[PDB]
């Protein structure tokens, strides 16, 4: 679990988003695994706008931060789930490191801000849906 609030938004994994995210609904993606909902509270976060391809995130099944060297968002295969069938994601960034399925919504970030939060891993993997291209945050 875990989001990012920025602003008057708050930016979830799709997948894990409430009925009250769907109710206050702003923009969302299932190819990215994105969604965003309106919130009447001013946000805690700054959003990273870089080429930056190293950070830490927090990993929940650890209570602990880790320092990850990931690659540029792209377009990933990624296997059937409960939530989505087989498909590519779009704007994913891979990078070792461990997660279980409970970790999605944990925060990447690096010296600049908010990078992107934790949506898929795998054996030692851990994947990242980037936010840093949605500039529409800021504003
Ligand atoms: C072994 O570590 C795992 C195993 C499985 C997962 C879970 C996972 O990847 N997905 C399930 C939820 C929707 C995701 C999506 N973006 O399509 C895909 C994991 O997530 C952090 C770590
Ligand atoms: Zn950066």
């Amino acid at each position: 679990s875990g989001a990012i609030y920025v602003g008057n938004y708050r930016v979830v994994n799709r997948h894990l988003a409430t009925h009250n995210d769907w109710a206050n609904l702003v923009w969302e993606d299932s190819s990215r695994d994105l969604l965003v909902s309106s919130t009447t509270a001013q946000g805690c976060d700054t959003i990273a706008r870089c080429d930056c391809q190293t950070g830490v995130y927090y990993c929940s099944s650890r209570r602990k931060h880790y320092p990850v060297s990931f690659s540029k968002p792209s377009l990933i295969f990624v296997e059937a789930s409960e939530y989505y069938p087989a498909r590519y994601q779009s704007h994913l960034m891979l990078a070792v490191g461990h997660s279980e399925p409970g970790d999605c919504g944990g925060i990447l970030r690096c010296q600049h801000g908010v990078v992107g939060i934790v949506s898929t891993g795998g054996n030692g993997l851990v994947g990242f849906a980037d936010v840093r291209d949605l500039l529409w945050l800021d504003e």
